[PDB]
């Protein structure tokens, strides 16, 4: 058992939110909404290269996070990612607003 070394909780359900016109799912976690990045890279981004996405996350000191276990069968159970998706990154609703901010204007 893990509980008797006072574990934090986990993410026990999804919301979401909208970017740039797409319904993006999401978590909360510290008080900031946590979006599917893949979701986003598949939609609103799909016709950027993950090279310029990756460039601009960097200059814009943009860090990614990776779904714990419970986040990413939740996203399955959602059916946002594939049942055999191996992973899952996440990234801070305001870091994806100036993202596609800086990719799809100016």
């Amino acid at each position: 058992g893990s509980h008797m070394f006072m574990p934090s909780d986990r993410s026990t359900e999804r919301c979401e939110t909208v970017l740039e016109g797409e319904t993006i799912s999401c978590f909360v976690v510290g008080g900031e909404k946590r979006l599917c990045l893949p979701q986003i890279l598949n939609s609103v981004l799909r016709d950027f290269s993950l090279q310029q996405i990756n460039a601009v996350c960097d200059e814009l000191h943009i860090y990614c996070s990776r779904c714990t276990a419970d986040q990413l069968e939740i996203l399955k159970v959602m059916g946002i990612l594939p049942f055999s998706a191996p992973s899952c990154g996440l990234i801070t609703k305001t870091d994806a607003e100036r993202l596609c901010n800086a990719l799809l204007y100016g």
